[PDB]
């Protein structure tokens, strides 16, 4: 007997009888930065419970709600177990799945205080988790409130853009300040910049190295057919300029998760006044303080030759098999020879395989999966590029934010290393 509306409780004791059945999906509803372990209610212990799989129910109101659950491979057979909070935020989500096809559908209604009040259930975390922060969380830092995971007295909130300053002036968090990506990144090699440039920059902007950080971009859908469109890919931007700052020395860098979207989501106030900068006279450290972040040339092509070390190409895959460049200022197609394949997404200016469709970050255990079946592991040294190393960066971001010990940025990516033409490449379809 089918209720579309009435949804059976799974008890404390049965569910965790049903820990690592490969037939249960336990789906956590509450949102993503929850999830990853953010403790958004108070609650001692923040994560998920251990094996469950993440769909805020926000996402209900998206058309492709059945897509996605489709892609984490959630199945009718499957047994599917929501939770959130409290199990009242379960039932449209429960209600979604039995229109849909699915007629084994669960509510855990004591997954709080229940099962985070007690140290024997098991539960996950994404391990740097406070470096990607909620929009609740810069909320309560420019509001003076108190909030957790912060223990300074100077912040700044710091609107990423690539040469399109409408992007901030048109909408952006109250009191936040713009800053351009070329302030950091050359155009000459589109690699960060020289140390004393970093320091006078970082400055300007009133960034010092005990200065807590907080980037965000806005997204703005990149068209291939416009002459820059990296100028509305805004929050890859500011998770490029997170790298850099933090490859200057910078040590409190957060990223809001999901960018401006999540800021509107929230439902909170936007300003659209021009805020004057507030300069610092001294940076405060030598720079770079993490020179391990950035990998050049020379040394990627001793990763590439190395048994502890890997490149790993985040471009889109006709970029990879030669069809394009992926840019309307480089000219040479193909692919760097030796380097692990893990495909960005659609083009240049999308990160689909690495995000959610409202661009925060795709949940974790997704992308250490994906990564483990091509040999992306933690034990290696590993170094993310691109063309330019926007995409990297992500990528980078990611893996930081797992906890992995020695992840990189090969700066120059395919603009570098097509620039000489002693180098090797291959291209077409791999054989
Ligand atoms: C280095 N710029 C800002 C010129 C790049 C950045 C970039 C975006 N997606 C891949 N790379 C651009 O916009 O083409
Ligand atoms: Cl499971
Ligand atoms: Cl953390
Ligand atoms: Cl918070
Ligand atoms: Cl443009
Ligand atoms: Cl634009
Ligand atoms: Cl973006
Ligand atoms: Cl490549
Ligand atoms: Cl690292
Ligand atoms: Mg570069
Ligand atoms: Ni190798």
């Amino acid at each position: 007997h089918k209720n579309m509306y009435d949804h059976t409780e799974i008890t404390t004791d049965s569910l965790l009888a049903l820990l690592g059945s490969e037939k249960v999906k336990i789906i956590d509803v509450r949102s993503a930065d929850a999830y990853n372990g953010w403790r958004m209610r108070g609650e001692v212990r923040g994560g998920h419970i251990k094996g469950a799989k993440s769909l805020p129910a926000k996402w209900l109101t998206d058309p492709e709600w059945l897509n996605i659950v489709r892609f984490k491979q959630i199945r009718p057979e499957d047994a599917i177990v929501l939770y959130g909070y409290t199990p009242e935020e379960c039932e449209q989500t429960a209600t979604r799945f039995k229109e849909n096809g699915y007629n084994n559908v669960s509510v855990f209604h004591r997954f709080h205080p229940d099962w985070t009040g007690n140290d024997a259930f098991p539960m996950d975390r994404l391990e740097q988790y406070n470096r990607l922060v909620p929009a609740e969380w810069v909320n309560g830092l420019i509001s003076g409130e108190e909030i957790p995971e912060y223990d300074n007295d100077t912040f700044i909130v710091c609107h990423a853009h690539y040469r399109n300053r409408d992007a901030y002036l048109s909408g952006h968090i109250p009191g936040a300040t713009d800053m351009d990506t070329l302030a950091l990144e050359s155009p000459e090699t589109w690699n960060r910049r020289t140390p004393e440039e970093l320091k006078k920059a970082l400055e300007e902007h009133g960034i010092t190295a005990s200065t807590t950080v907080v980037l965000y971009g806005k997204f703005m859908h990149p068209d291939n057919a416009d002459e820059f469109p990296g100028s509305a890919a805004g929050h890859i931007g500011a998770i490029r300029l997170a790298f850099i700052m933090m490859y200057a020395g910078v040590e409190d860098v957060r990223v809001l998760n999901g960018g401006y979207q999540s800021w509107t989501d929230a439902g909170f106030a936007i300003s659209k006044d021009d805020v004057p900068k507030t300069t610092v006279p001294e940076f405060g450290a030598p720079i770079p303080s993490r020179p391990e972040f950035a990998v050049d040339i020379d040394e990627a092509k001793e990763m590439l030759q190395s048994e502890d070390s890997d490149l790993v190409c985040v471009r889109s895959y006709p970029e990879y098999i030669g069809e394009v460049s992926g840019y309307n200022y480089i000219k040479k197609k193909g692919r760097i020879p030796g380097a692990i394949f893990a495909e960005c997404g659609s083009d240049a200016y999308h990160m689909e395989n690495y995000r959610n469709h409202d661009h925060t970050t795709r949940e974790y255990h997704e992308i250490e999966d994906i990564w483990a079946k091509s040999g992306i592991i933690p034990k290696k040294h590993l170094a993310f590029y691109c063309g330019t190393g926007w995409r990297g960066s992500e990528a980078w971001f990611n893996a930081l934010l797992m906890g992995w010990p020695r992840v990189s940025v090969y700066d120059g990516g395919w603009f570098e290393w097509s620039n000489d033409p002693e180098n090797p490449y291959e291209t077409g379809v791999p054989k």
